[PDB]
DNA sequence: GTCGG
DNA sequence: GCTGATGCGC
DNA sequence: CCGACGGCGCATCAGC
């Protein structure tokens, strides 16, 4: 948190590059600079000090210098105040609204959530769901709720066919105290690298018990949607949550599990998601999810 | 925007 | 209607 | 100096 001013500034610039400029490589450059500075154990005093870090070059060093002198960046102040650029950047916070859709909406005078609400006919299915749960989607999920969600998923999965194997992956599997979403990996002995309706049946059951509430996409191997825990008589509704379910062939299942458990950095220096009869087999060259 | 061949 | 391209999320 | 900078499932578009 020592350089939060700088990292905040670089993330804001990254967002403008991705959402407004449509310059994905600059978005990534700014994000990489932000992340190396975030983990730097000193409070940065000059652009020159920052440049020493991989991913910080001449232009970001110059911006760091301006920020340290003035607590702001003229360029960033100007883009913030720009009605068009700030509106485009904002609308991409809606799931399903990317840089192209945001630009098209803003060019039509649709600039706010309110405007989106009045214009349901101009939104596709995903965007309508993104708008409906805009606030809920930006919330994190407490571990306590993830456990309750896990409970429902594993119960209903076994109920459909006791031969399914399902594992909730992500930071949750590593024992984290909160998650952004629920990631479920599903397999079945019948499904292998060369092999009916295995995903649909699970999705249908989870809908039957009113756990899955909406669908963003559903193909033969991947479901993306929305779920919600049940409430009671006089306790406030749980937020709606993002849930993904991936059907993976049995012989590739445990590579997927390794992958989708992470962490990202752990995967990187353990280094694909596809190609084994357990997590231990791959470890070869064993660490449990807690210490990954 | 940064890096490196 | 078909097929390959594009947008999007992650 | 100048090209690399990620891959893939699904929804939907754009070109015939
Ligand atoms: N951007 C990323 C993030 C994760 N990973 C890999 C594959 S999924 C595995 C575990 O991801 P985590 O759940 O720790 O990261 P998330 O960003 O989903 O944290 P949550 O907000 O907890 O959900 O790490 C990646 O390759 N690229
Ligand atoms: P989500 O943020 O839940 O991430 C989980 C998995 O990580 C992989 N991933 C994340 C981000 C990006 N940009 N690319 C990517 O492959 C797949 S989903
Ligand atoms: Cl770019
Ligand atoms: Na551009
Ligand atoms: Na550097
Ligand atoms: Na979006
Ligand atoms: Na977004
Ligand atoms: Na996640
Ligand atoms: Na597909």
């Amino acid at each position: 948190t020592l350089n939060g001013g700088i990292t905040d500034m670089l993330t804001e610039l990254a967002n403008f590059e991705k959402n407004v400029s449509q310059a994905i490589h600059k978005y990534n450059a700014y994000r990489k600079a932000a992340s190396v500075i975030a983990k730097y154990p000193h409070k940065i005093k000059s652009g020159a000090e920052a440049k020493k870090l991989p991913g910080v070059g001449t232009k970001i060093a110059e911006k760091i210098d301006e920020f340290l002198a003035t607590g702001k960046l003229r360029k960033l102040e100007k883009i913030r105040q720009d009605d068009t650029s700030s509106s485009i950047n904002f609308l991409t916070r809606v799931s399903g609204i990317g840089p192209s859709a945001a630009r098209k909406f803003v060019d039509e005078g649709i600039k706010t959530l309110e405007d989106l609400r009045k214009n349901e006919d101009k939104l596709n299915h995903h965007q309508r769901i993104g708008l409906k749960y805009f606030g809920d989607f930006e919330k994190r999920i407490p571990r306590e709720e993830m456990l309750q969600m896990q409970d429902i998923v594993l119960n209903e999965v076994k109920k459909v066919d006791s031969e399914y194997i399902a594992t909730v992956c992500g930071s949750f599997r590593r024992g984290a105290e909160s998650s952004g979403d629920m990631d479920v990996l599903l397999t079945h002995p019948s499904f292998t690298s060369e092999s009916p309706k295995l995903l649909h049946q699970v999705v249908e059951q989870l809908q039957k018990v009113h756990f899955i509430t909406d669908t963003l996409s559903k193909g033969e191997t991947k479901f993306m949607g929305v779920c919600q825990l049940p409430s009671k008589n006089d306790e406030k509704e749980y937020p709606h949550r993002r849930i993904d379910i991936r059907l993976i062939p049995k012989d590739q299942y445990y590579c997927g599990v390794l992958y989708f458990t992470g962490s990202d950095i752990f995967n990187k220096n353990m280094r694909n998601e596809y190609t084994v009869d357990s997590e231990k087999d791959i470890f070869d060259y064993y660490r449990e999810p807690k210490d990954r």
